[PDB]
């Protein structure tokens, strides 16, 4: 059976399970079940399932080299699909809550869930809560007797917490750290002293890399009982390296990808985000370019936004980007080779994870 | 050592642990640590610690009848305090997110966290995420080697999910179920056909009883290794019975307790909540009183709010309340006696849980 159709079919199974349980144990009525079903589909479906399918792909790799009965192959593939959905639903939690926190308008070319007329923020906050709760319900039901339960839940819990800490890092990235104070309304930085490569790296590491790269790779190892085929420090290194690059691509697309292709009107500049473009620009600008950036960044005015985009284009950030890509392509290749000492298989899955990232469009 | 000072001291220990871990593993800087520390204190402290101290009290009860070395008594008490804080922090998650969802202004006589000038909704949503993440971090660190880990995490996970489903039940309680639809803005009910005792009971069961009563009692059993001293069906029955009464008291206080004592301006009537007062009033009203209730409920206008309060006072809901209290006092007494078959100890803890609830003021 092709991997994606297995994955998709497990979505239907897991949804049915979730909703039936709500009826049989949580007293739900049919109308609220339908609401939840619609919420699930709208928030979990329609992406490319990069994350959840990496779990399947890692598991498929091990299956090709490991002796098992047919029933055990099917069990492993089903557990990888369930695991993959846990990650998709965790992403869906974060996208719903982030869209509300950021006042986002669209995502993937449709309104953000909270903007739907019969949702509202009041419901959407809780719907996003539910989405993460469902990841646990899936795990306890499908993995109850599994040896990897404990490790998987502990891993998931750390990845979730890493992500939440990343979200803080991101939303506070245009404030001066020394002025953070619940009691005082926060001003935008005026010096941009914290727009550095190291501070950027921290935001991105936590905000995305753990759930987008570390968790899919490690969950595939866990459902395969293969965590001893890897050096885990290497897996975390490669995950953070690739996930950084992922984010750099997202930052460049926010500023330069047409909204129709983006699924989104990009507002990083108006929002004063600590983006790769801003940090790279500040790393090479002269005094007068810096001052022009400071007078124009983090403002809603479209003319000031256009001034910042013009400054980036004049600064030929394309060449800094090509140079960053080359260094990544090189470091990722190094790490793949180190991964081959213990598992050619696993290294190949990481290679596929890299090709897909590098060519994403 | 007195129970409350142990409990409070464990708060300091757990905070220190959390923040130190953020520094040592999650790359946090001192300013954001201070923000998190302030958030923790502001959102977790200053209530009466009813929930978390019930865990301690249940454990103390068992300690008085069970042979242990001194070190084991201390371990059990420390685990009960850690468990109790898990519940307090889970409550803190829900109060932060509920205050944002409901547009609340005050809680406990201070501004809701999201209203603090240097918080904002953007941060507060994520801060509430973090508060629930911390409950898991505590559990995995403090309970890693404990026999009750699995059971405790699974219990906590179900209680959290029950609560989230309760939140939905609550925020959708003034809508007609058949019209729920993400695509369509939701109108207030005009028939009030779903303001029944059974529908009320469902809201309250899920929204509060699981985390406020079931989880403290059962967590005290788990940290004590005493879950075989009880019939669990009885514990869940008593928990839901007492938790209902709790909520009825909260509903009456929202309408009739002075804001200075309430910590809050009560808005259940303007919000068209399915409150005990509304359901009880509708259960005894004549046709013309019903029509007057319908023309006045769920409106911001203070004169219409005053019309609804006048209607409740004319209807002598005090007498329906006294009659409800008597039936509860009777049912709770029945269940306490059933609990004594297996554990006088545990029954006494439930008695204390009841006295405290009944006399809360
Ligand atoms: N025994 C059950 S099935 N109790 C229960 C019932 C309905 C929903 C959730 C539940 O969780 C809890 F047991 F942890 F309390
Ligand atoms: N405690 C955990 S979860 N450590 C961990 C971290 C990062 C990757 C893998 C890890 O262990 C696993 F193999 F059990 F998942
Ligand atoms: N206009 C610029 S400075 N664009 C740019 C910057 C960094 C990476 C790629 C870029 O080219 C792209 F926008 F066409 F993709
Ligand atoms: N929607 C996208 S671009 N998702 C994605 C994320 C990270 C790597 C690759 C990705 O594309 C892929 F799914 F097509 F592979
Ligand atoms: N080995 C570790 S300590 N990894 C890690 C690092 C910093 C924060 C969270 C972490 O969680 C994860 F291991 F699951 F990936
Ligand atoms: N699966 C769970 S958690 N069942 C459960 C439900 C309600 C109360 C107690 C329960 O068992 C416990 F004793 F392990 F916690
Ligand atoms: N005015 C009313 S009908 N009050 C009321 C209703 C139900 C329970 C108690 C009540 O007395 C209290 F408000 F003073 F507490
Ligand atoms: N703040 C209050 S009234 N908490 C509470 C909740 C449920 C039962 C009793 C309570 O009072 C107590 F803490 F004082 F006991
Ligand atoms: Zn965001
Ligand atoms: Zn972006
Ligand atoms: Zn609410
Ligand atoms: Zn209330």
């Amino acid at each position: 059976m092709a991997s994606m159709e297995r994955f998709l079919s497990v979505y239907d199974e897991v949804q049915a399970f979730l909703l039936d349980q709500l009826q049989s144990k949580y007293e739900i009525d049919p109308n609220r079940a339908r609401y939840l079903r619609i919420m699930m589909d709208t928030t979990c479906l329609g992406g490319k399932y990069f994350r959840g399918m990496t779990v399947v792909n890692v598991a498929e790799g091990f299956l090709a080299v490991t002796q098992h009965d047919e029933a055990t192959k099917e069990r492993i593939l089903h557990d990888a699909c369930v695991g993959g959905w846990m990650i998709e639903f965790l992403q869906a939690h974060y996208l719903v809550e982030d869209d509300i926190m950021d006042g986002s308008v669209m995502r993937r070319g449709k309104p953000c869930w909270y903007r739907f007329p019969g949702v509202t923020t009041q419901c959407a906050i809780n719907d996003g809560i539910i989405l993460k709760s469902w990841t646990q319900i899936m795990a306890w039901h499908y993995f109850a007797d599994r040896p990897f339960l404990k490790d998987l839940l502990c891993l998931f819990q750390k990845v979730d917490y890493a992500t939440a800490v990343g979200q803080m890092y991101d939303v506070t990235s245009m404030c001066d750290s020394n002025k953070l104070d619940p009691e005082v309304a926060q001003p935008m930085t005026t010096d941009f002293a914290e727009f550095t490569p190291a501070i950027y790296k921290r935001i991105v590491k936590y905000k995305t890399t753990f759930y987008t790269y570390l968790l899919p790779l490690v969950m595939g190892l866990l459902v395969s009982e293969a965590a001893a085929s890897v050096e885990m420090n290497l897996v975390e290194r490669v995950a953070h390296l690739i996930g950084e690059y992922f984010q750099v691509q997202d930052d460049v697309m926010d500023c330069f990808t047409p909204p129709e292709q983006l699924g989104k009107v990009g507002t990083d500049i108006e929002d004063a985000k600590c983006s790769w473009l801003a940090v790279t620009f500040l790393g090479k600008a002269n005094a007068a370019q810096v001052a022009e950036f400071k007078a124009n960044y983090g403002e809603k005015d479209p003319a000031k936004v256009a001034v910042v985009k013009r400054l980036y284009s004049k600064a030929n950030l394309q060449a800094d980007f090509a140079a960053y890509e080359a260094e990544v392509v090189r470091e990722v290749e190094s790490l793949i080779e180190q991964l081959k000492v213990k598992s050619p298989t696993f290294a190949e899955s990481v290679a596929v994870v890299w090709e897909k990232t590098h060519k994403r469009k």
